[PDB]
DNA sequence: CTCCTATGACTCGTCCAT
DNA sequence: AATGGACGAGTCATAGGAG
């Protein structure tokens, strides 16, 4: 098995591997809401869209 | 000047307090992907629902 | 059980802010 | 200032994975 020192060599670079890692998630998931948030907008602005598609419509039918 | 026990105190609890919130982000933020996903899926339906009524009212210009 | 990595908890030294 | 508060990072013990 390692020596000591090298014990708490691989250690440090697990430490750090690990926390670098917890950003990289919050990152991840803060560019999920994001773009979930711009289709979210997108398709609201598509619903107003096709309601005055059908208001229109319904104006040409009678 | 404080005692340095009391800082080695008062430094575990801040740890702890940061360790907490933390997580509390991760919550929040898995949380909200969830809530999004739901209303990417009813402004969808809504979508798709308004899109076969204007089908139908396109076939009544006739 | 061994042997390794991943991670929560702890501490220390250092930076921030005044 | 000298010092309260904040926080990066090294360490330890241990869970969990792979034997």
């Amino acid at each position: 098995h390692m020596k000591a020192e090298r014990k708490r060599m691989r250690n440090r670079i697990a430490a750090s591997k690990s926390r670098k890692r917890k950003l990289e998630r919050i990152a991840r998931l803060e560019e999920k809401v994001k773009t979930l948030k711009a289709q979210n907008s997108e398709l609201a602005s598509t619903a107003n869209m096709l309601r005055e598609q059908v208001a229109q419509l319904k104006q040409k039918v009678m």
